């Protein structure tokens, strides 16, 4: 029985990473008092796994850059923890970039993902702006089925690559589904000379009606089988829980059997999914 | 990339199951108004997935047997489902029996889980029994893992076969984490010429340290990795759930694929986690 | 990679039976001083697994050195080729009368009138015995067919026998499918593989010849050449051993004999793969 | 259809020394294509190395292969160095960079210019430790492979699927040469779980108890030990692999008999 055999196999190759994995959270400025609360909640739930880092996305255009500042100090002082900005250029001068760098770097703040931004500068003059104010650990963008804008999938491998030549020293997925893709494209950066290691980023899906709105304006492919997967429970959130852990369980699973042993993870500032899914990577307090 | 495309197709096989699968729910007779209350909203919950039947435990040497009785006369009353009284024979004269089955089927009830009972008559004279008085559906106890009492698993599988010879039109089994163990035990029934269908009874795990206990004194076997999975969560109902829930749509989605087509869910009375499994079968209201 | 998922899920349930997986071992009479030498050493070696018992082949005295020695259940075989109806009824009782309750009953190897069923039937009316008979997955030499040695079995069964043991076997489909056509037959008993581990290939294959075990293709490939290595010989019997009881583990079997040849080392070698260990 | 090498190490004892020669008489009559003597910078240095090489080669006309590092040696020193060798006759090296300037690519290049080397590199399925990432060490041995390698031997795993993983990625990358599987039949697991644990090699829950409670039995060590060896040869065999390099620590009984189930026999 080949099915339960591999499940089994599966399984207990998960259960014997403990001890392994490395593990990130991506969380954004709140909005609400009530979102406030919320992902204060999640950062002290999740900052107990000891993430190698964490990051607070920062709404490129949005004007509302003190807001990420404000957050990641406040996770510096209550945690103790690695707090890297967002950071976009698309909505800034070089000079007004550079003042936002040498201010991080004087606070201590020493990790930025470097974004060119959701609509001049493209990413790849981002980083190498950043490095040329100091020795930043830069954190940078991959599509593992291709950035929108791109002309071609080569020319937007070889942007990865460009990314990574003016100094990012990580690459952090766009979410995905399709598992195979990333493996395909964690190949296809090897055969670009690529030599950092291709991080997924893992979006536990809850909201399955608005990660599909998302999914469709970012080029990312949600399976058939993901679509009916999440038919019918528009108005049941305890079913999309369950069903969204289940995927996302799956996911880590397999990419970890692969050799994936650093992951991200797209909270939406709520911890109970990510939680779990470190879980079962055996990242536990 | 073997695991990834393996899962893709799993998971699709899964999706085109829709309308296929036939389920049953057992309940158990609730002891605290609390209880009565959760179990009432699983029934409504439950009910309307249109599940072939369900069924009520009876607590052998209980005394408690006008519960069982009630709460399946308030089933048919308030769903019009088929539910089926569990009977047991050890605790009762088989003059008591042929009452206790003669008011059963007078009152419609014509479907009997007939069991020997956690500790003079086995179940195969329960069955013979049963069919003596009316032409009931009977459903019997089958064990993957053998039967802790049983001399031998020959024994044990012949005894199925006995109570299938007796009048058993359905067998149910004991719940188990080993998937394989299910599978050869199913081929094992196909060698001793036992015609009716196997069907697996599903146990979801929310309360892990109480399904341990229980797996302990049936002869269930915990896989290790099942085991390091719920480490260390038991004070975290949350991720237990999760953890739970992703264990249980795992092995109906193994199960399925090797053609099975009935479950039969323990629920301990609660909906969440069987509904949801169930939605993953394309059972959905 | 299917197989080599497939290994690492099959090792993962052996290393998960640990603590419970019955065995027995047999022994038979020491021929020479060095021989009994070697034979209390297995013995005390052996017996730290704690098995279910131990028996020894066809005596009195052994059985009687083991039970004090180790406090065993020990089992001696009896066959029904060397004394009368009634002979057989007084060495009988005279086990039960010392603290012997388990006997393996044989109908024996012919030197160059009673079955083994008549024999089974013979002991269970002097006492309640604990009755071991001999299974045979790939006939028996002397039966007319398949069915016929199987309905024989069925005989010992129902005549009082409450375990069947095999003849050793290589082929472990064999087992497999004689062990479902039990099932098929009614036999109730649960049909106990003895797994003889091949250290002397040669001498093997001379007993399975006459005693109708089939010689795959890949083990007598896998011996070939080996005459004169032992030590060879040791670690690829060890390992088609292991191999074995790890399938059969797999597929639910939690009881085994092991022919030791009043050797310890290789059988203890196997129970430790199967979790039985002191 | 198979081939087979088999790696030994300098003897540091009278003792060793003696039974190394027994396992290379013992081993030498299986055909090897190949065997190779590792390098310790403190624990016996090239000399040793090279002392062993010579003495299987006279003994036994094998192609035989001594380790080289570049590890507190100079350009012109391994120059040098390569060219007596060749000189000599020692037409294959393992170039290695060494256990604690130049990497070994750098090595690769080196010897080739100096002559037409057969040459093994090094090639690690679960990483090697100081990789800065599991991309950076695959194109790491390309770039040994490109510089002249005409082989990688790995690092000895118990997952086998970590090799087999590996070896797919591998042919990705356009790694065109043999990716050949390091064995290392293991009889004393104290001393296994160390050099694994220092290494990022993986042992299997299942491998860790097999060998759990045996710290003063010999006898089933070398019998458990055996059982997995052979398993794992057999898998990989069956997955394509037609040549294996054995970790034979000098001695010969597990590998010598791990080769016969692989049908290497003299
Ligand atoms: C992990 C992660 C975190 C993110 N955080 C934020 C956030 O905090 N705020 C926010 O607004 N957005 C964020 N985004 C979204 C991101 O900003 C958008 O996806 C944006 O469209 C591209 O950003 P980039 O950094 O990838 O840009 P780039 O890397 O510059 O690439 C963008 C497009 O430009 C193309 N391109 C690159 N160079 C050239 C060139 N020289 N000529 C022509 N085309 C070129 C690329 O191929 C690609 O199609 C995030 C995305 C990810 C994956
Ligand atoms: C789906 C399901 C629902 C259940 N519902 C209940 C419930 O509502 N109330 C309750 O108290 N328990 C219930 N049980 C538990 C059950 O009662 C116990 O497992 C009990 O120990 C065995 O019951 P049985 O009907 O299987 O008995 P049996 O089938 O009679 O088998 C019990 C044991 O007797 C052995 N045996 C059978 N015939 C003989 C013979 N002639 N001589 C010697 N040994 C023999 C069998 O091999 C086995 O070991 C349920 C179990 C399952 C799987
Ligand atoms: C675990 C084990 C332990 C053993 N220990 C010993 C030992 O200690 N001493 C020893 O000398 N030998 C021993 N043997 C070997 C055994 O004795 C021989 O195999 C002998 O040939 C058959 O013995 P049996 O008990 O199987 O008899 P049987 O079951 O009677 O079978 C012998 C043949 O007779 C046929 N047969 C049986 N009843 C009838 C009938 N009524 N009519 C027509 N045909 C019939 C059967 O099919 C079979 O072919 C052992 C064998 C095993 C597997
Ligand atoms: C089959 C085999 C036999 C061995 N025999 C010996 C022996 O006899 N004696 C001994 O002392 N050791 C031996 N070793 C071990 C080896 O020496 C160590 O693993 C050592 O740490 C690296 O050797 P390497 O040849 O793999 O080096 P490399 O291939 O140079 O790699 C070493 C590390 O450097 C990294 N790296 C490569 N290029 C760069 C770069 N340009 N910038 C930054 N990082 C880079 C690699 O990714 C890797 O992490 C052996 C290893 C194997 C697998
Ligand atoms: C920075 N993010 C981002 C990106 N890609 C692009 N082009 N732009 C981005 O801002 N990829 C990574 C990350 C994705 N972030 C997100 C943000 C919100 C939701 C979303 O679905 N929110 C729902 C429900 C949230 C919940 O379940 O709590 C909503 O209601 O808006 C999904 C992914
Ligand atoms: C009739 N049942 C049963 C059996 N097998 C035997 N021998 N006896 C039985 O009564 N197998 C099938 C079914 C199993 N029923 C059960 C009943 C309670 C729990 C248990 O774990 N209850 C926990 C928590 C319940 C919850 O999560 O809500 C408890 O606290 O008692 C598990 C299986
Ligand atoms: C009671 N046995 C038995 C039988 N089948 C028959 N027909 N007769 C029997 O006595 N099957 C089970 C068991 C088999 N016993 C044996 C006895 C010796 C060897 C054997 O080959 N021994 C070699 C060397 C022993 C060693 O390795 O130390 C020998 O010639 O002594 C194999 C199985
Ligand atoms: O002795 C084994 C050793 O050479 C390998 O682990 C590579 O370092």
């Amino acid at each position: 029985f080949f099915h339960a055999s591999q499940r089994d196999a599966l399984n207990q190759s998960l259960a014997e990473v403990q001890g392994q994995i490395n593990v990130s959270f991506q969380f954004f400025p709140p909005r609400t008092s009530e979102m406030e609360q919320t992902l204060w909640n999640s950062i002290d739930r999740l900052s107990s796994l000891k993430p190698k880092f964490v990051s607070v996305t920062y709404g490129a255009n949005s004007g509302e850059r003190d807001r990420t500042h404000s957050i990641i100090k406040g996770i510096k002082d209550r945690t103790g923890l690695e707090a890297a900005p967002h950071l976009t250029c698309i909505d800034a001068t070089p000079d007004e970039l550079r003042t936002i760098a040498r201010d991080y770097w004087n606070n201590g703040i020493r990790h930025i993902v470097a974004l060119r931004g959701d609509l001049e500068m493209y990413a790849s003059d981002l980083v190498t702006l950043l490095k040329e104010v100091a020795d930043f650990d830069i954190s940078v963008a991959a599509y593992p089925e291709v950035h929108p804008e791109a002309k071609s999938a080569q020319a937007d491998l070889l942007n990865l690559k460009r990314k990574v030549d003016a100094g990012a020293n990580r690459a952090i997925t766009q979410f995905f589904f399709d598992v195979e893709s990333y493996l395909r494209f964690r190949d296809r950066c090897v055969s670009a000379g690529i030599d950092v290691e291709i991080i997924p980023g893992i979006l536990p899906v809850s909201n399955f009606k608005q990660a599909k709105k998302l999914a469709d304006m970012t080029n990312v492919r949600i399976p058939a089988w993901m679509a009916q997967m999440f038919d019918g429970l528009d108005d049941d959130a305890e079913t999309r829980k369950l069903v969204g852990a289940n995927i996302a369980m799956d996911m880590v699973k397999i990419l970890s059997r692969e050799g994936v042993k650093d992951f991200h993870f797209y909270t939406l500032n709520r911890a109970e999914m990510s939680y779990a899914i470190c879980h079962t990577l055996g990242v536990r307090p």
